[PDB]
C-alpha cells in the first residue's frame, strides 16, 4: 500500500504463501477448518523467522572469520515489546507478508495484536537496552545483548475499583517463536561456599550450583542483513540437585527461582537476596561465554590483547560484579598478578549511570555478600584498599575525601556502594543526558571526577527510529519520505530538510491529516478494547511513564482540577476541549504511587460524568502501560507532559518519541528535555518552571508549601476539595496521606511549579486554537528530532568509549 | 539392507535428504560446521515427523466425520521408551533414512541412541499401556491415551560402591520434538473448597483452581495410516494465582508440582497427598475433555447415548476418581437423577486389576478425601450406602458380608477402599493373565463375583510384536520372513507355521546365527559403555525386572553362590560357562529392594577375580534398567528368570518379550507362565517350584525356614558366608537384615523352592551343551508365541468390553 512498507514481488508473495501454509500444517499441526487467529499469527510469525535464519547464520559466521573487537552489552532489563512488524519492517518484507495474508484471506494487523509484548523491563532503562541493540545491528557492530530470560516479566496491570491490581505475566504461554533454546551451551554458576588459601593462591569451595542455560534471539539490522544475538540465561538445577525422593526432585525449584520473575521497581533498590542472586547469576554466566569465545578466536593465552577484542558495557549498576567477577577468573582461575588483572579490567569495563536519585542507588549489605560470593567481597575489599591508597597519594591528608570515596560504607549496617566500584573499575563512566553527566561531576561523583576527569562522559539517550516512527505512524513517516527519500530512516539527521517545508500548504494540510487519522484510529481502540468514549476533536494531552513522585503526575493531577473548577465557575465560556490521559504502573510496594492512580481514576469519576462540563473535558487512566500501548498512544498524542522536578529525570526517552510523533512539548528544564528544547529552538517548546538552581536555591532557603497554599486560591481551592472528600464522597478522608504529603513533606516541590505550570498551559490552548501556527511548530519539531536517533548515540558509544567504528555496509543476502 | 525394512526408494531417499537439511538449517539454526551428533538426530526426529502430521490430521477428521465409539485408556503411567525407531517402523520409512542418513555421511543408529527414553512409567503396568496404544492404533480404534505429563520420569539409576543412587530423569532437557503442546484447550480442575446445599441440589464452592494444559503425542499404527493420540496434562497455575508480589508468583511452583514427578512406586502404595492430587488431576481434566467431544459430535444433550459413544478403561485403581467424578458431573452439572447417572457411569466405565499384593492396594484415608474433594467423598458414601442395600437384599443377615464389601473400612483410620469402588462402578472387571483371574474370584473379590458373576472377566496380558520384535531383532524377524512372509507382524498367531522348520537345519543354524549376533552385540556394548568383560560364548543367564521380594532376585542370588560353591568344591571339574545379568531399579524407599542390589554387587566383586573360577562365571548388574535396555538385552538372552512365588506375579509381560525373542524359560507356574507353558508344551519350558496350592498348604501348616536350612547342606554353608562377612570382609555383618529375614519372616518362602530350582537349573546347563536341541526348543518357543500380542489382547477388550470391532483396513494416504 506505501512505499516505505517495501515490495509486493509476485515471486516473494507466492513463496510466503506456501510457507505460510507449510508451517500451519507441519508446525502447528492445523488445517484451515481449526485454526483460530492465534494459528493464523505462529503460521506467519515461523514464515518470518525462516528469513532471519539465514542471515542469523551468515553474520555470526562472518564475525567468526573477521573476528571484530565484540561488544557485550550487559542489563538485567530487556523491554523488546512486540518482534513480527519490528522484523518485517528491517528485512523489508512488511508489504509482501501484507499481500500474501490478503490473499490468505486474512488481516495481518489483526495477527499481529496476537502477539505477546516480551515485556522483561520496567521502562526506560529497560527500553534505552532494546533500542540499542536494534542500532547496533543496524550499524554493523559485533554486538550481543546479555540478560536473564525472565519467565515472568513485568506484570499486567488491571484497574479494580479505580485501584491498581497485578497480575502474572505468563507470556511464554502459548511458546516464544522468535527465541532458540540453546542447551547445548549451559554453564555452572557458583553461589555460597567458602574461601581456601593454597600455596597456588585462593579458591572458592563447597559450592551450590546452578545452571545457566542460554536461548538466543536474533536482532535485526535495518535492511543491511545484519543479524545480531541477544543472549538470556535461565537457571537450571543440576540433575544430583539435594541427590526424601520426591521432596529433593520438588526442591530443585528453589535453583530455577532465580529466573523466575522480574523486580518491578522503576529507579528504587530493594536488597533482597533474590536479587543479588539475578545480578550474579547473568554476569557469571555471560563472563564465562565472553572468555570462552575469546580464546576460541582466530587471534590467541594472552589477556593483553582482551581488551583490544573485548567491550562491556554495565547498564546502570545492576551487573556490577562483573568487575570483581572479571578479577576473580583472571587471579585465581587464569593466574595472572593482580595488577595485569586489573589492568585488563578497567580497560575493558564501562559504566552508565542512569539516575542521581539515593533511594535507586545500589548499596549491598556486607553480611549478604559474605555469605553468597565470600571470593567476590574479597577481591571487593582489595580493590578498595588499592583506589582508596591512590586517592591518598593524590589529595594527602583529606580524610574526609577517603572515607565519601570508600566502596565500603560504614555505620549500623556495612554496605557497598556499587556505583563507586563501578567508576573504580571502569575507563569510562557517562551520564545520559549533558544536563545530567554535568550534575554527576559537580555533586554525587565530584570526588571521582577530581581525581579521574578522563573518565567522565557524556552519551545523550535515544531512541530507535524504526520502532518508533516507521513501525508505529506509517502514516507520517509516508508523508516525509514523499518529500525527502527513504534515507532518514537509517540517518534521522536528514528530517532537517524538512524545514524548508514548514510554509508548504501541502505538507501542513498532510501533518495535520496524519495526526487526526491517528488520533480517530486510537479513539476507536479506546472504544473497542476498553468501552470508553472520547472526542477526537479535543487536544490530547498525555503523559506516559512509569508512576513516580519525582515525574510529578501530581502536578498534572492539579492542573486537570484547575480546569474543571474554572469551568463549573465560568460554564458559559469557551475552553479548548481537551482529553487528559494518563498512563503507567506503580511498583507493587509503593503506596504514594498506588494513591496518585487512585486520584486519577477519582478525577474522572467526577470530571467525566458531570453534565455542565460536557465533552470538553475527560480524564482517562490508560491501563497496562508497556510498549504496544506506547506505539499506539504516541502517534495519537498533541500535548507530550514531561514535568518532572528540575535534575531528577536524568534524560527520559518518552520525550523523544513524542517529539517524533508530531507532539508538542510541555516541559521543565530537565533531563533531555534542554537538549531539545536547543534542537527545535525554545519558542517551539512550552517551557516552564524552576531549572536545577532554582531548586538549589530553594532548598537552601527551605521549601514551605504552606507559603504557596496561602498565596495562590485556586491552589488553596483544590487543597481543600481533597481534604474534605469531593472527589470521595464515601470515603472523605481517603486522600488524606497525599495532602499531607504535598503539605509537608514533598521532595518534589508540586507547588512551586503550580502558577507557572498552570500559565503556560493557557499558552498551549491559545496555539491549539490556531492549526495552522499549531503545525508549523510540530513542523518545526519532528525536523529538528535527528540528534534523538539512538544511531547517534551508538556511534557515540562507538568511537568514544568502545574503540570501534560503526558501518552501514550491507552484509551479503 | 533387510526386507522387513521397507523399500528405499530414489524418490524417497532424495525427499529425506533434502527436509532433514532443511530443519537442521531452519529449525535447528546450524550448518554442517557446528552440528553435533545431537543436532543430527534432532533434524531427523523432525523428518521422520513431518510424515506423521498429515495421517495424524486426517485420522482425527475420519473420527469426527464417521463418529464411531470412543475408547478413553486412562493411567497414571505411560513407559514409552524412544520414539524414533518405531515411528519408521510404523511407517515403513527405516531403510530410506538408513541411505539417506548413509549418503549424508551419517549413522543412523549412532543416531537413534542419542534420544532420552520417555520414561513415565515404573514397569509391567507402564509398559502394557505404551503396548495397548500401540495395538490399538494398529487395530483401527478410535483410541485415546490419557495421563500426566510428568517433568521427572522413573529416576536414573547409577550404582556407586555396589549402592544404588538415584538421579533425576531430565528427560524434557534438549525438548521433545514428538509432543505438540495444546495450551488453546487448557481446562480447570478444583481442588479443596466445601459443599454447599440448595434447591438445586449440592454446589461445590470456595476451591483452588489449578490449570490443566494438554501435550499431544502422535500414536502410529503399523502400516495402515491410522495416528491416534496420547493426550498428557501438564499442571499450571492461573493467572491471578495468590493475587508480597514477588513471593505470590515465586508460590506458583505450588500448583505446578502436581504434574512434576512419576511416584517411583512399583507395586506399592504410599498414602500421599500429592499422588491423590495427580490422580484426581489427569480425573478431571479428562473427564472434561470426554464430556466436551461427547457434546461436539455429529450425533447428539442426552447422555443416554453416552455408553455407545464413551468407554472408560481404568488402569488399575489409580484413576478411579473417574466413577464419583462422572457423578459429580451428571448429577450436580448436567442435573441428571442420580439412578440414571450411576447407570450411564457403570456402563461407561471398566476396570483392570494389576496385583493381589496388599500392601499394592490403594486404601485412601477419609481425611485426605474429606479436605481434598469433599463433593467426592460424598458421593462414595452415596454410592456404598445404595451397594450395601443391594447386598443386604440379595445376602439378607449375612451381616460380615456387608462389613467385607463395604467401600468403607473402618478401624484406628477409616479408608476408603478404591478397588471396590471400582467393582461397583464398573461393568467389566478383569484381570492380567488366566491364573490371576482366578485368583481374584476365589480369594480377595470372592464376595464381589458370588453378588455380580457377569462382571468378572479374564484378558491376558499381551506385548507389541512391533517394538519387542521387529524393532529390537530385525535379524528373527527377517528370518522369520524368509520362511513365511511378513504378514506375521500384525498377526503373530502365523509364528505356528515356524513349527514346520523344526526339522530344517538351515533355519536351526539361522536362528542360532542370530542369537550369537546378539550375544556378540551386547558384549560389545557392555565394553564400550560400561567397561565390563564378558565372555560371549557363556550361556546368557537374565533376569530384569523392578527389584522386589516377591519376584525373588534372592532366590536367583542363591543359585549363583551354589554354582560359585561347587566350582571352588571341584575346580578341574567342567561346567557349563554362564553370564548372570540381573538388572532393575528398587523404589527410593524399599531399604530390602536396596539392600538386595548391594548383595549383587557384593557377589559380582568376589566371583568375577576368583582366578580360579576363570571365566566360567560372571555375575553382572545391569545399571539402569529401562525401555531402551530391555531392547538390547532381552534378544541376547538364552535363559530368561521368572521366578515369583506362584499366586505373586498377576501376568508378568518380561517373560514375553524373552519368549518372543530366542530364550529358554526357567520359572514357577505363576501369572502368564502357565499359559505360555501350555502353548508351547511343558516339555519345552523349564517349570519347578510349588504351584499355589502347594503355597497354601504350606500357609496353612506354617512356613518355617529352619526346616530347609537343618536339612540341605549346600543352603546351610551359603547362609554362614552370608553372616560370617565372606561376602563383606570390611562389614561382616552387612547383610544380616536379608539373613534375619530369609530365616524369620519371609513372605515369599525362597527357602522352599531352592531344591526344585538348583535342580532344574541343572537340566538347563545339561540341555545347552546340546546346541542343536537347544535351538529346537526354541524354535519351539517362539513358533508358539503368537496368543502374547497385545493385538490379541486388545481384540479381546474391543469385542468383549468395549463393544466395538477392530479393523486391519488401510486409511488412506
Ligand atoms: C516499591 C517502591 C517503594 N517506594 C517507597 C519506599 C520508600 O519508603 C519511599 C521513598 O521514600 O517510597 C518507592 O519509592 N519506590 C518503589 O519502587
Ligand atoms: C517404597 C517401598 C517400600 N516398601 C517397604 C514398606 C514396607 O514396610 C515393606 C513391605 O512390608 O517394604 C515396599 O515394599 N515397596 C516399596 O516400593
Amino acid at each position: 500500500q506505501i512505499s516505505v512498507r517495501g515490495l509486493a514481488g509476485v515471486e516473494n508473495v507466492t513463496e510466503l504463501k506456501k510457507n505460510f501454509n507449510r508451517h500451519l500444517h507441519f508446525t502447528l499441526v492445523k488445517d484451515r477448518n481449526v485454526a483460530t487467529p492465534r494459528d493464523y499469527y505462529f503460521a506467519l510469525a515461523h514464515t518470518v523467522r525462516d528469513h532471519l535464519v539465514g542471515r542469523w547464520i551468515r553474520t555470526q559466521q562472518h564475525y567468526y572469520e573477521k573476528d571484530p573487537k565484540r561488544i557485550y552489552y550487559l542489563s538485567l532489563e530487556f523491554y523488546m515489546g512486540r518482534t513480527l512488524q519490528n522484523t518485517m519492517v528491517n528485512l523489508a518484507l512488511e508489504n509482501a507478508c501484507d499481500e500474501a495474508t490478503y490473499q490468505l484471506g486474512l488481516d495481518m494487523e489483526e495477527l499481529e495484536e496476537i502477539e505477546e509484548d516480551a515485556g522483561l523491563g520496567n521502562g526506560g532503562l529497560g527500553r534505552l537496552a532494546a533500542c540499542f541493540l536494534d542500532s547496533m545491528a543496524t550499524l554493523g557492530l559485533a554486538a550481543y545483548g546479555y540478560g536473564i530470560r525472565y519467565e515472568f516479566g513485568i506484570f499486567n496491570q488491571k484497574i479494580c475499583g479505580g485501584w491498581q491490581m497485578e497480575e502474572a505475566d505468563d507470556w511464554l504461554r502459548y511458546g516464544n517463536p522468535w527465541e532458540k533454546a540453546r542447551p547445548e551451551f549451559t554453564l555452572p554458576v557458583h553461589f555460597y561456599g567458602r574461601v581456601e588459601h593454597t600455596s597456588q593462591g585462593a579458591k572458592w569451595v563447597d559450592t551450590q550450583v546452578v545452571l545457566a542455560m542460554p536461548y538466543d534471539t536474533p536482532v535485526p539490522g535495518y535492511r543491511n542483513n545484519v543479524v545480531n544475538t541477544m543472549r538470556l540465561w535461565s537457571a537450571k538445577a543440576p540433575n544430583d540437585f539435594n541427590l526424601g525422593y520426591i521432596q529433593a526432585v520438588l526442591d530443585r525449584n528453589l535453583a530455577e527461582n532465580i529466573s523466575r520473575v522480574l523486580y518491578p521497581n522503576d529507579n528504587f533498590f530493594e536488597g533482597k537476596e533474590l536479587r543479588l542472586k539475578q545480578e550474579y547469576f547473568v554476569v557469571a554466566a555471560t563472563l564465562q561465554d565472553i572468555i570462552r569465545r575469546f580464546k576460541s578466536s582466530k587471534f590467541g593465552t594472552n589477556f593483553d590483547a582482551f581488551p583490544d577484542k573485548v567491550a562491556i558495557q554495565l547498564n546502570d549498576t545492576h551487573p556490577s560484579l562483573a568487575i570483581p567477577e572479571l578479577m576473580r577468573v583472571l587471579v585465581d582461575l587464569e593466574r595472572l598478578d593482580w595488577d595485569k588483572a586489573w589492568e585488563v579490567t578497567v580497560k575493558t569495563c564501562a559504566y552508565t549511570n542512569h539516575t542521581v536519585l539515593p533511594e535507586a542507588l545500589e548499596r549491598w549489605p556486607v553480611h549478604l555478600l559474605e555469605t553468597l560470593l565470600p571470593r567476590h567481597l574479597q577481591i571487593i575489599y582489595e580493590i578498595n584498599q588499592r583506589f582508596l591508597n591512590r586517592v591518598a597519594a593524590a589529595f594527602p591528608g583529606d580524610v574526609d575525601r577517603l572515607r565519601r570515596m570508600s566502596l565500603v560504607e560504614e555505620g549500623a549496617v556495612k554496605r557497598i556502594n556499587m556505583a563507586h566500584l563501578c567508576i573504580a573499575g571502569s575507563h569510562a563512566v557517562n551520564g545520559v543526558a549533558r544536563i545530567h553527566s554535568e550534575i554527576l561531576k559537580k555533586t554525587i561523583f565530584k570526588d571521582f571526577y577530581e581525581l579521574e576527569p578522563h573518565k567522565f562522559q557524556n552519551k545523550t539517550n535515544g531512541i530507535t527510529p524504526r520502532r518508533w516512527l516507521v513501525l508505529c505512524n506509517p502514516g507520517l513517516a509516508e508523508i516525509i519520505a514523499e518529500r525527502i527519500g527513504e534515507e532518514y530512516i537509517s540517518d534521522l539527521d536528514q528530517l532537517r530538510k524538512l524545514l524548508s517545508y514548514v510554509d508548504d500548504e501541502a505538507f501542513i494540510r498532510d501533518v495535520a491529516k496524519v495526526k487526526q487519522e491517528n488520533k480517530l484510529k486510537f479513539a476507536a481502540y479506546l472504544e473497542r478494547e476498553y468501552k470508553v468514549h472520547i472526542n477526537p476533536n479535543s487536544l490530547f494531552d498525555v503523559q506516559v511513564k512509569r508512576i513516580h513522585e519525582y515525574k510529578r503526575q501530581l502536578l498534572n493531577c492539579l492542573h486537570v482540577i484547575t480546569l474543571y473548577n474554572r469551568i463549573k465557575k465560568e460554564p458559559n465560556k469557551f475552553v479548548v476541549p481537551r482529553t487528559v490521559m494518563i498512563g503507567g504502573k506503580a511498583a507493587p510496594g509503593y503506596h504514594m504511587a498506588k494513591m496518585i492512580i487512585k486520584l486519577i481514576t477519582a478525577i474522572g469519576d467526577v470530571v467525566n460524568h458531570d453534565p455542565v462540563v460536557g465533552d470538553r473535558l475527560r480524564v482517562i487512566f490508560l491501563e497496562n502501560y508497556r510498549v504496544s500501548l506506547a506505539e499506539k498512544v504516541i502517534p495519537a498524542a498533541d500535548l507530550s507532559e514531561q514535568i518532572s522536578t528540575a535534575g531528577t529525570e536524568a534524560s527520559g526517552t518518552g520525550n523523544m518519541k513524542f517529539m517524533l510523533n508530531g507532539a508538542l512539548t510541555i516541559g521543565t528544564m530537565d533531563g533531555a528535555n534542554v537538549e531539545m528544547a536547543e534542537e527545535a529552538g525554545e519558542e517551539n517548546f512550552f517551557i516552564f518552571g524552576m531549572r536545577v538552581e532554582d531548586v538549589d536555591r530553594l532548598d537552601q532557603r527551605g521549601y514551605n508549601a504552606q507559603e504557596y497554599y496561602d498565596r495562590i486560591p485556586e491552589l488553596r481551592q483544590i487543597i481543600e476539595q481533597l481534604s474534605s472528600g469531593f472527589f470521595s464522597p464515601k470515603q472523605p478522608d481517603l486522600f488524606k496521606d497525599i495532602v499531607n504529603m504535598l503539605m509537608h513533606h514533598d521532595r518534589f516541590k508540586v507547588f512551586a511549579d503550580y502558577e507557572e505550570y498552570v500559565k503556560c498551559q493557557e499558552r498551549v490552548s491559545a496555539l491549539y486554537k490556531n492549526p495552522r501556527e499549531w503545525t508549523r511548530m510540530v513542523i518545526r519539531n519532528i525536523a529538528t528530532s535527528g540528534k534523538f536517533s539512538s544511531d547517534r548515540t551508538i556511534a557515540q558509544y562507538a568511537r568514544e568509549i568502545w574503540g570501534v567504528e560503526p558501518s552501514r555496509q550491507r552484509l551479503p543476502a
